[PDB]
RNA sequence: ACGAGAACGCAGCACCAGCUGUCCAACCUGAAGAAGA
C-alpha cells in the first residue's frame, strides 16, 4: 500500500538478509550499463533457472 | 735315573661422580544460509 522506498539518503542503506533480491547478491549492474548488465543477468540466470 | 723335583702371576678394587632433550612460534587466511518471476 505505502511502498515509500526512500532514496538519496547519503548512502545510509544496506540490504542484509534473505529475500533481499538477486541484484543485491551480484555486482554487474554497477559495473556495466543498462543493456549490457541486463543481458548478462539474463544469460547467467537462464543457465541457473 | 732328563740342572732336575715340588710351585695357580695369584690376592682386595662398582667405569663411576655432576648435568632438564631444552629455547623461540596464534592452526592461521578469503567466504552474505542464499538466490527464479
Amino acid at each position: 500500500f505505502a511502498l515509500d522506498q526512500p532514496s538519496q539518503n547519503q548512502g545510509e542503506i544496506i540490504y542484509i538478509g534473505g529475500g533481499a533480491g538477486f541484484v543485491s547478491k551480484t555486482l554487474h549492474y554497477k559495473s556495466k550499463n543498462r543493456d549490457q548488465a541486463r543481458n548478462d543477468s539474463f544469460d547467467i540466470l537462464k543457465q541457473l533457472f
